[PDB]
Parts: C-alpha cells; sequence; structure tokens
C-alpha cells in the first residue's frame, strides 16, 4: 500500500528537491534517488540512506502531481 | 480497522482543515487530500506527505461528525 | 491482547476525564469518546484522534475500576 | 517470549515499588497492578495504563529475584 | 534474526561492562544479564529490564569478540 | 527488501567512513563491520551495536556506488 509509491515515483522522476523531515525534527534536502518500503535514498554531495520509519513528513520545493 | 477511515474521510470529504500534531511535537496545518494505512496527503501549497507513525494526533478546525 | 480493552471501555462508559501523554511529553486532557487498536478519539470542543503508537500514558482524572 | 513476563510477574507479586522511564525520559512511579503484551497497569492514587512501547526501562526500587 | 544474539552473548559471558545509550540519549551501565528479543536484563544495584526497542547502540567498554 | 543491503554491503566493503545519525539527532562515526536486518555492528576502538530502529540516516564520507 499504496499512496507513498505513486508520490514518491513522482518525485524521484521528476527530479524534484524535497525536504525530508525526520522524528526528531532535523531536515534533509537533495533529490530521491530511488526508494523501497524500508528506505529512501537521498542525493546531494553523497547518497544518504533514510530510514522511513525515521520520516515524519516529506515536502516537495513545488506542486508535483501524483 | 476501522475508526480512522471514517473520521479521516469526514475530513477529506468536508475538506476541514486540520492541525496534525507529530510525535516530535511539530504541528502540520492544512487539509486532507487521500490517506491509506501508512501516509496522509496533507495539502496547502503543495501535498506534502505525513508518515503514520511520525503522527501523534489529529484536530479538526471545527466539529466534524464521522 | 486484552487489558487494554476493559480499561479504556471502563473510561469511555463512566466518561471519566482522562489526561493522555503522549511519547513527546505533551498532554491531552478530554473524555474519551471511541476507540479501535489503532487510535482513541478524545473529545473536548472537538473529537480528536490520538494514536496509541504515539501515547505513553492513559491517567484517569479519578479511580476507575476495569 | 519470555524474559519480560518473570521479570514484571516477579515485581507485581512482591508489589515492589518500580521506576518506569519512559521513551521521552519521564520516570512514573508505582506498583505494577497487571500487565500484557502492550500495557502495564500502574498503580498510585489511581491506575494509570501505559504502554509498552514508550517504555525504556523497569528499575525495581530494590532487588527482585525472578 | 542473527548477529545480536552472538554479540549480546559474548558481553554477557565476559560479564563485560557496557554503556546502553537509549532513544532519547540516556546513558545506561552495567553488565548484561540476560536478554531475550524483547528486553535486555541490566545489572548493577539491581536488574533493571530495558525494551530493545528503546535502545539506540550498545557499546562495550573494551573490546569483545563475537 | 533490498535497497538496503547493497548500500550498506558497499559501504561495509570499501570500509568507507560513514556518520550514523540517530532518531535524537546523535550521531556515530566509525565504520560498517557488518549488519543484518535488525543492528549495524559499527566500528572504531569497539564494536559498537546499533539498531536500526533507532537509525535515521547513514551518510557515507564520500560517495559510494551500490
Amino acid at each position: 500500500q499504496s499512496l507513498q509509491d505513486p508520490f514518491l515515483n513522482a518525485l524521484r522522476r521528476e527530479r524534484v528537491p524535497v525536504s525530508i523531515y525526520l522524528v526528531n525534527g532535523i531536515k534533509l534536502q537533495g533529490q530521491i534517488e530511488s526508494f523501497d518500503q524500508f528506505v529512501i535514498l537521498l542525493k546531494n554531495t553523497v547518497s544518504q540512506m533514510v530510514y522511513k520509519h525515521a520520516i515524519s513528513t516529506v515536502v516537495p520545493s513545488r506542486p508535483v502531481s501524483h
């Protein structure tokens, strides 16, 4: 299930800069390189691996249709 | 199960502004655009994807029947 | 399972004011309107939906038998 | 499984005052009245229901064998 | 699975003092008395029961082979 | 699943220094010695065992292909 995948794929495909806010309030920025049901790979200087269980919200930097 | 879906659907359908409070105390605001069992899409300038595991409470801005 | 349901039902039925403390230390107050295994609906001016995964403790404002 | 139950039962049966520390650092005190795999009922003036997912450590006020 | 058990058993058997850091940054110290897949029993003046879901990292006070 | 394993294996095999940020904002550093689906063993002076449920992001100190 089911909503996640089209939303994240749209961001990934359009290479939209996003802000990922973590469960501790820390903000990550970059482009979604790929994802599965457990992690998101977020690209800027290096690819970092973000655990979805530690994500609170994914905020596109501009409107993106899914 | 079972309580969530009528509650969130009522908010979504009536387009009631809500406050979503996260597990770190951060408050999000907007209208519920859609949801499944893992995320809520919360609309204002952009659609942001909120993970339910990081939500503590959903507070309608006015009384809504479910 | 098994302890939750009689405890929360007693509060709900007796309409006992409770304090719900969240995993971030934030205190909610109101009466338990209904619940399932994922959320509690907590009533005051509006019904708010509290996720049990974000609850640390439910504290009745007075002794209640279960 | 398997370690929890003898440990908590020993506390419950011996009516040992405990400190329950939550995942946010908040300390609860009282005696364990009962428990299942999801919650602990902690007694002082009222019985409060503590969610095990929000517990970090259970600390007996004195040595207890299990 | 699979890595945990040899690591924690090595600490337990060698009675190595460890620091257990919790998800809120609080540090516990003592020796691992026993464990299962849900909790660790950590010994100093009393045995305290630590929930693994609230543990971030287990740090031996000296190098231990597993 | 599926993304984690090639990413972490690449770090492990190349012995890339990483920063592991925990869900409370605390940063760990060292090299990934091994991992399974529940923990990562992170090496510096001692091997410490990090629970993946307490990890927010794994950040390689330099670009690594997976």
